[PDB]
DNA sequence: ATCAATATCCACCTGCAGATTCTACCAAAAGTGTATTTGGAAACTGCTCCATCAAAAGGCATGTTCAGCTGGTTCAGCTGAACATGCCTTTTGATGGAGCAGTTTCCAAATACACTTTTGGTAGAATCTGCAGGTGGATATTGAT
């Protein structure tokens, strides 16, 4: 009963699907400098991976979603006819 | 190598045309204050830039062949720099006096500025045709012979 979603708005949002109903009465919001191509949870559940379109990877933790633990810089640049990277 | 001839740089050095100093003004720089005008930080919309992967068309890196150009040599003219000489167009240096550069007066001719009223020049949606492209064949052009 917590959810993750990613968007071209340069933000990635963590929801609580049972509690929220109010059109962005969300739980947490993490910003970025560029768009996001993927936001995938762990198997254990405590580590969120996030992957942008220009050059970055971020790891956010269970503990205080806002601040990141670590950045893994690596270029996976976006392109029209290319399949986006995950 | 050397030594005579001409041209060139360098120490002494002086009176003055050009450089600098100095008065006395007033036509430009700032202050104060105000009225007017802007460039750049938030929203939003619609072209069109980032530069992968198959499939295919056509251009180039390589190698091969040889004729005709480069660029070196030798040389018969020829022509243009040096120069003396005279003399004669210009250099300084004055003097006149006519008239254009330039200034001032002022107002008749030409224009901004602010408003209202036409209007045609410009997107966008329906029609056209000259030329891209194709097809094909006669004559002009290179070149072997």
């Amino acid at each position: 009963w917590f959810l993750a979603t990613a968007s071209v708005d340069q933000t990635v949002k963590i929801w609580d699907l049972r509690q929220v109903r109010g059109k962005a009465s969300f739980l947490y919001s993490l910003p970025h400098r560029h768009p996001v191509n993927a936001a995938c949870f762990s198997p254990d559940g405590a580590r969120l991976l996030t992957t942008d379109q220009k050059s970055e990877i971020r790891v956010y933790s269970a503990s205080q979603w806002d601040c990141p633990l670590g950045l893994i810089p690596h270029p996976h640049r976006h392109f029209q006819h290319l399949t986006p990277i995950k």
